[PDB]
């Protein structure tokens, strides 16, 4: 309006005060390079020494399963069992919840049933938690000194961090923690005839403590003046003085003490998990609100320890994304940099004047500080795709400023009217005309947030961010604009060619348009075979979800057959470090091995190696770059292998994996049991494994059978002997398995105690035979006495799906086929087998299964919600659908772009189309608004009203355009760290806007007079 044609200043302050809040915004917010994406998912965990998968379900889990009931927003239920007793149970919840919630829905279950379990786990540990694999951080610990061990390093750290650490998502400590290790030698216990079963108990009571009651403490006596505490044992707190530990004394007067019959030993809590960071032993934390504070925060943590460590001890940030996201994000920042001082001189071209220009310098910050308020307003996570958006928003900001002064410019120039009455004259023609095409424009991302799914809070957070910047830009544009002019703005050869030229060449094509308006029907057959084209693109689309790029970091698996070592294990594994330190060793920084956890649950036969990397300033290298590393790693790990490795990147998702691929999961619905699952299943690899024209890469991500080694009981002869079958049963686990017989201290700090046979004893069939058994009368005896032995084969591996033995199935369609015609195929196949066989879809191929194909939703809705704005704009039922056509010319200039480079689809494919669009539209609205009312309220002629209209605006429909173009320019020009996404982006609007801008203008007058001239 004009309000503020009666006020230079009152805006003027408005504005600056907006930037200030913005300001404000800039500190209160997150960081991240991602924000929340993933629905909340709980994991519980559970534990049991020594025994197998099918132990535990048949024992732990299949309980819980049972007695799981009454759960909020239950999408699913899975859960592995695996052969050393450790279960990991993995429930998601719908999208949009509460974790603080549920978990307890869940722990107050896990509760119900925990007095149905036994004394072994119930005492040990069953615990709940909250779902992430993708490990925020690492951090490691070496001896420089080189001179100790892991479990040193580990139990110093859990004396010393873990628990400052804790108070984060998780931590995860790959080591354990000082332990008591009573490795037992059975040959000495034959010889004085001992079961360890008395050594256990012996144990549970010459270490503990009690109460003392006190002296004359509740009720004293008259006269008494004393009261004090009494005290008993403690705990004992050597090796040295279990060593003490008394069992039994010889009839001829001599004792047993314990030190002459076993190893009393420091050892680990447990250790089926080895680390080793550029090959030399160490230990670590995997650690997981906020990034960079939680980062900060760490360090701190970190350095007050830091002076106080022992001698020969470093640290290392080996698994690490902060920087490379900080430097992601600065250098996306450089760019909105650039990009407005393009302008800052563009305006100079057209312009000239020091101050004819600065209103747009002014204005665009102050609106990017208000998105930046707008999210601190609804908090929405600052982030990199959210700082996208403001990218996007700047020609959208940057048109109805450059529009205003034009304006106010020809206004003046052209005839001569003073800067009040000039503006507000050009404002009486152009009052509305912006809100009309802001309300357009809202409408392309407004009916996005509507759309769900991790995707849908993608769109939401992008397409709000769009939104609400261009609201604020179009509000100033019309407060402060209408007076800076007035404010300013009073009443070269270097560029004086430059405007001859410019003069010259807006009149040759003025003329070439009014000598070919009169030629329709070749240029209209144009417009539908470009439509055609289009769809045709349309169809020849490459489909993707996101890229991957390098992070400084990558992985690799190692897989040994069933039956293996640590030590088959780390062999290779030094190897493998070997490779990577000679051969690449420009690139390759750093190295994290480690010997235990499988991918696939954990096991021997498994091991993970983390690949560290160099700073992306000494990294150019295209050959030696990060995914052909890889590849050419990977023929390496191809050729002499005698074991599966796979060696690849990080898909930088939060677990998310393969879009175009699935994981099918197939389900014994009534008592088929395990065995024909496994055929069945076996046998659909086989089966399925005749169409690779649809399904590939068809593994099971499950483990195959593996030697079961029995050991049968003879019931009969063992009562017959005078023999406790709980002996027997005692005997073994305390030897081979392990047990948690109590606990002691040092230190201040309790820690656990485990007796369990010495190694050498414990490892092979015949060793079995050194062991002796005390009966009831007393007198020792074999297993050979009443035992039998001997081999199969059983899984290692039992997972389940909501109830029931499941077992999974890893797989992807082919590129230029859809997962949805996959599951038919697998469909087709599985559902074609015997009774009792369900089987279901999760993750990935459940989520994107579930609420897909709806984005053509998205834009008819859009496609109809700006047809009305524009009847509103023209109260017109004939005019709008002409502008509507404006839609498809800027489509193929960027699906064009895809194929004219080596470029895909995704996210930010669809948000600079629909951004290209809205672009492409308010170039055609003002358009047509002036030829309009040039016609009606000047009476002058159609065609001649168009003429009129263009020719009077021209140049600034080339400024804005192209200067939006040079803004978006440099990221397909960048390469680099996040060139990546940043050239994705890039690319696809540049190639929309050329075709969309160069060709408007001499259509959007031909849809016009048709529109007019059959209505």
């Amino acid at each position: 309006p004009n309000f503020f044609i009666d006020r230079p200043i009152f805006a003027w302050v408005i504005a600056i005060i907006i930037m200030l809040a913005g300001g404000l915004a800039i500190l209160k917010l997150p960081v991240a390079q991602y924000p929340t994406i993933a629905p909340p998912a709980v994991t519980i965990s559970a534990t049991y020494p020594g025994a197998d998968a099918k132990t535990v379900q048949d024992t732990v889990t299949q309980v819980i399963e049972q007695n799981m009931n009454g759960i909020d927003n239950l999408m699913y239920m899975s859960s592995n069992s695996d052969s050393t007793g450790t279960v990991q149970i993995t429930l998601t919840f719908e999208s949009g919840t509460d974790a603080d919630i549920a978990q307890v829905q869940v722990q107050n279950k896990l509760q119900l049933a925990m007095p149905l379990l036994p004394q072994e786990v119930q005492q040990q540990g069953v615990s709940v938690e909250k779902s992430s694999s993708s490990f925020l951080m690492v951090v490691g610990v070496i001896n420089t000194d080189g001179t100790m061990t892991q479990e040193d390093i580990s139990d110093y750290v859990a004396a010393n961090m873990k628990d400052p650490i804790s108070r984060v998502g998780d931590v995860q400590l790959f080591g354990s923690q000082y332990a008591m290790r009573i490795w037992m030698n059975p040959t000495e216990l034959t010889k004085y005839q001992l079961t360890p079963v008395d050594v256990i108990n012996a144990i549970k009571a010459q270490n503990a403590q009690v109460a003392a009651g006190q002296l004359g403490g509740t009720p004293p006596v008259k006269g008494q003046q004393l009261n004090a505490s009494i005290i008993a044992q403690t705990r004992l707190t050597s090796t040295d003085e279990f060593g003490k530990i008394l069992l039994k004394v010889n009839q001829d007067g001599s004792q047993v003490r314990l030190r002459d019959v076993a190893k009393i030993e420091l050892g680990g809590e447990n250790y089926d998990v080895i680390a080793k960071f550029n090959g030399q032993p160490a230990s670590d934390l995997g650690i997981k609100a906020n990034a960079l504070d939680t980062a900060t925060a760490i360090r701190a943590e970190l350095k007050k320890m830091e002076p106080f460590f022992p001698p020969g001890m470093k640290i290392v940030y080996p698994y690490d994304t902060t920087p490379f996201v900080k430097i992601s994000i600065h250098e996306v920042v450089k760019t909105l940099v650039e990009a407005i001082i393009l302008v800052f001189l563009v305006m100079y071209l057209f312009l000239q004047n020091f101050r004819a220009t600065l209103i747009p310098t002014i204005a665009v910050p102050v609106v990017l500080l208000g998105t930046f308020a707008v999210l601190a307003a609804f908090g929405f996570s600052i982030n990199t795709l959210t700082m996208f958006g403001m990218v996007l928003a700047i020609g959208l900001l940057v048109d109805d400023a450059i529009v205003v002064v034009e304006n106010v410019e020809r206004v003046m120039t052209e005839e001569g009217l003073p800067p009040k009455e000039a503006t507000r004259k050009s404002m009486g023609q152009i009052q509305g005309a912006l809100v009309g095409i802001a309300m357009v424009l809202s409408a392309v991302f407004i009916p996005m947030a509507f759309f769900g799914g991790s995707t849908g809070a993608i769109y939401r957070q992008f397409s709000i961010t769009i939104v609400s910047a261009m609201a604020l830009s179009v509000l100033v544009a019309l407060i402060l604009t209408p007076a800076l002019c007035a404010t300013m703005l009073k009443p070269k050869g270097f560029f004086g060619w430059f405007n001859r030229l410019f003069d010259k060449s807006t009149h040759h094509y003025t003329d070439s348009v009014g000598n070919i308006l009169r030629s329709t029907g070749r240029y209209l057959l144009l417009y539908l075979i470009i439509v055609v084209g289009m769809a045709y693109l349309f169809v020849r689309l490459p489909s993707s979800f996101l890229p991957d790029e390098d992070q400084g970091v990558f992985l690799t698996m190692v897989q040994l057959p069933a039956g293996a070592t640590q030590e088959r294990t780390q062999k290779v594994l030094d190897e493998v470090t070997d490779y990577y330190l000679n051969k690449e060793k420009a690139n390759v920084e750093s190295v994290f091995a480690v010997n235990g956890f499988g991918f696939a649950g954990r096991g021997q036969n498994t091991g993970i190696a983390f690949v560290s990397l160099k700073d992306w300033a000494d990294r150019p290298g295209e050959k030696n770059k990060v995914e052909a590393i890889t590849q050419r790693a990977t023929a390496a790990f191809s050729q002499i292998k005698d074991a599966m490795v796979f060696a690849f990147n990080l898909p930088a998702i939060v677990e998310l994996g393969t879009a175009t691929g699935f994981d099918f999961e197939l389900i014994d619905q009534a008592g088929l049991g395990h065995e024909k699952l496994t055929q069945a299943r076996n046998q659909l690899f086989g089966e399925v494994a005749k169409y690779p024209d649809l399904l590939v890469g068809v593994r099971p991500n499950g483990l195959e059978d593996t030697p079961q080694f029995k050991i049968d009981i003879d019931q009969e002869k063992a009562q017959a002997l005078g023999v406790s079958i709980s002996d027997i049963n005692t005997t073994l686990g305390a030897a081979w398995g392990g047990s948690y017989v109590n606990d002691f201290i040092d230190r201040g700090r309790v820690k656990k105690v485990y007796v369990m046979s010495e190694a050498k004893y414990r490892m092979l069939p015949d060793d079995i035979n050194d062991w002796y058994v005390r009966g009831s009368d007393g007198q020792m005896v074999p297993f050979s006495a009443f035992s039998s032995s001997r081999w199969e084969y059983g899984s290692p591996r039992l997972e389940r799906y909501n109830g029931l033995p499941s077992m999974e199935i890893l797989g992807q369609a082919a590129p230029g086929k859809s997962t949805g015609e996959a599951m038919a195929m697998m469909e087709e196949l599985a559902s074609k087998l015997p009774s009792g066989i369900g089987y279901d879809w999760t993750g990935m191929s459940y989520q994107e299964r579930l609420s897909g194909n709806q984005a053509p939703a998205l834009y008819a809705i859009s496609l109809i919600v700006v047809f009305l704005c524009l009847a509103a704009l023209y109260e017109s039922w004939s005019i709008p659908f002409s502008v509507m056509l404006v839609v498809p010319l800027g489509v193929i200039g960027a699906l064009l772009a895809a194929t004219f480079r080596g470029l895909t689809n995704d996210v930010y494919f669809q948000v600079g189309l629909l951004t290209t669009i809205g672009l492409s539209a308010k170039n055609a609205i003002l358009i047509v608004e002036f030829a309009k009312d040039l016609m009606d309220k000047e009476g002058k002629g159609l065609v001649e009203a168009t003429l009129e209209a263009v020719r009077m605006r021209l140049r600034p429909i080339l400024m804005t355009s192209l200067a939006f173009m040079l803004g978006v320019m440099p990221l397909v020009i960048s390469s680099g760290a996040g060139s990546g996404a940043q050239n994705a982006v890039g690319t696809g609007v540049l190639g929309g806007m050329v075709t969309a801008t160069v060709l408007a203008i001499f259509f959007v007058p031909v849809f016009f007079v048709v529109v007019r001239r059959r209505f």
